[PDB]
RNA sequence: UUUAGUU
RNA sequence: UUUAGUU
RNA sequence: UUUAGUU
RNA sequence: UUUAGUU
RNA sequence: UUUAGUU
RNA sequence: UUUAGUU
């Protein structure tokens, strides 16, 4: 069952919509960063979290496993902020985006190893500023 | 532009991860509704948050207009929760889910009219307490 | 190419939006089908263009080819019509339609054989009289 | 209820199919612009249309608010047309389009206001002329 | 990097394919598992190959994680049988399926832990014996 | 129903994977050709499985009818190959594939014609090697 | 869990 | 068309 | 509408 | 990787 | 197969 | 925005 106190979904999205606190999820054990990401290419956005993830060692930077559970994790996200086509400039849209990406486990039961989750919040919209509103994504998979 | 202290995705987000903060929200003039959904099946997630919302007047109860932008932004926050397939009972996967929708103009300019948000946090998993983890979903749309 | 005289699309799309047009079509050598079909469940409105086209005599009733050029065909006309989830009852809508099937060569080599269209018309919305707006679907395939 | 005689839908779809008909719609009052679209990227469809239902004052050039309910529709229009992917060039294919968008209240009811419909009418296929089918695609919105 | 004569995927095929084959293979250190399921419900599918994946110990029965790794496999092996819509009996049509679920590490490096294959290869079509062709799916995921 | 010593699906797979076979699929009748693409366009990948089937022999390098068939075969074989997503480079990934494309009756009855089969296998992942695994996708359809 | 099926 | 690739 | 669940 | 943008 | 429907 | 296109 999962932690009431460690709900690493909520606990990512709390902390992106609120602008410290990662020194306080760092001292509970969670691997923690933090990112900004603008763009009508979603490689670009993809691109973003995975370098800011490993260079900030929240993901391994050797092997695949890890980047394996990193990319289908940020796939989810995307999902929830695309809703449907996971497609920006093709379709005339663009993104600006503030990511988080927390690591730990969020179960009563230790055997449930690590999970990993993608939270993204910003703006969609056409490629003219003011013509967007909010969009959200959280992603979550084991690690 | 969007008004930065009328970000109602945020807003409702925010709410939803939470006093009558319903009351704040209330007084600056915003339509809240609270509610909570689990089941095997969307539409009953979809009938649930239709309902609340027409009960507690965050949409008009009669013509068809409202409950089409709401029906659509409810299907935009589904993408976030499902991720791919909005199915859940045949696909077996069940949802236990929170919900708020929050309604009102967002941005600068009054001319915008109102606005709706359809935000919803829970956990979805196989049919079995404990294989579970989190899930989110936010859709925006005019009204 | 298409023959400007035998585009199968806009022909069956003219004739579910109109006197036995279909004794000119018919006379021109098109094998037509027309009918009708409600519901809340997908396979329903698959079935009966199915079965009205076999007992028209549109396809064959025997062997699998013309069946399975048939199902495609009423696939991608249902992608007009669902617009993202080829869900019906699930996503909480129902749909009530008026359909006609087309089948014949639309190009000025007769070598190209025969093609088939699926076209559907009608409204999509939630269970409740008025709650709806219109709905289209054209499908295209070699039979 | 829908009204027989102003169904926004049909209506487009008609126009569109016929190659005078747009002075007869906008004396019964409704804001109406045809044009036409050829690409292997989609979001230069998206531009042509929201470019004519601008210029043409078919939406307002000013604010989100219109601007959303178009992209929707177009997006919904776009399904048809794509059914699958909505992606034309990356998938080694190419659209030749025609277009109306039509706005205006079809509705018996006053009080449901303004909506849109968005019909797109062509050929798809393989970028070699001949090489291709028809197409069709509507997106219904609320304004 | 993948290990030559380590390639799951290609194993499990080869193995779905087919003297206890699964003798090499369960020699060779993976852990291996046969079945057979039809049905109109996904939902029927996805539990089959769960249920004979704990009993034959593939994966293990207690905890969420390894379930986890297996859903997400299972669902991309059920795009390819699929192929778009991820529904049977909703659009008329049935499954028969023959799978094989192979578990251990594919890579060179023993860093890159166990992964997970799931093998699906059967026939597709209407609920009619002699209506359908073939069908095939391989999901594969880290574990 | 189908013959099962002339199932174009596993046919073509086990060619697929086993590196002469040809030659004894021709001898029966068969029509195939084998070849390799790699690439973060899918228009690339379709291009090259059409280029070789044409100039092999396996479709009419004349006409729509035949380009048709196996344009569809090859989007539903790319279904079980992205799962999700038809998309490569614009999700940060590329595709290694081997495939192969048969074409003849597999049925019983001789009535039923012919169809085709495009089978693809090879690795995905993101772009730097050894950061990836399998994928397979099957594609049928008749001709 | 130990291959489905009629409009 | 004659297997891709670094944020 | 006032959180779901076993193959 | 250190928030995008005009048809 | 001979147009659906309430949370 | 004033119908696209070769592997
Ligand atoms: N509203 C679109 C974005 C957009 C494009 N153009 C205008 N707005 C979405 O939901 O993604
Ligand atoms: N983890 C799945 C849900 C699930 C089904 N079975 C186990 N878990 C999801 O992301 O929706
Ligand atoms: N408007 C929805 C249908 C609907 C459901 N509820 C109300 N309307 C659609 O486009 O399919
Ligand atoms: N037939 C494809 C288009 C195409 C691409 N190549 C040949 N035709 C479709 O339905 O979109
Ligand atoms: N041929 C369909 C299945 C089917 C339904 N009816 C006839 N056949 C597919 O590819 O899934
Ligand atoms: N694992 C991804 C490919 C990938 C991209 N980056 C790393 N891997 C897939 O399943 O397609
Ligand atoms: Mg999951
Ligand atoms: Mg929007
Ligand atoms: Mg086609
Ligand atoms: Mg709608
Ligand atoms: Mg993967
Ligand atoms: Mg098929």
């Amino acid at each position: 069952t999962l932690h009431k106190e460690r709900r690493i979904g909520r606990l990512s999205v709390l902390l992106l919509l609120n602008e410290t606190q990662v020194e306080e999820l760092e001292r509970d054990g969670w691997k923690v960063c933090l990112g900004k990401v603008g763009s009508m290419d979603a490689h670009k956005v993809i691109a973003a979290i995975e370098t800011a993830s490993k260079k900030s060692g929240v993901i391994q930077s050797e092997g695949y496993r890890e980047s394996h559970a990193l990319y289908h994790a940020t796939m989810e996200a995307l999902h929830g902020v695309t809703r449907g086509e996971m497609l920006l400039g093709s379709l005339l849209r663009t993104v600006g985006l503030r990511f988080a990406v927390l690591r730990g486990n969020p179960y009563e039961s230790e055997a449930e190893g690590d999970w990993i989750a993608v939270s993204l919040y910003g703006t969609i919209g056409a490629p003219i500023k003011g013509l967007e509103h909010e969009t959200f994504g959280v992603g979550i998979n084991h690690i």
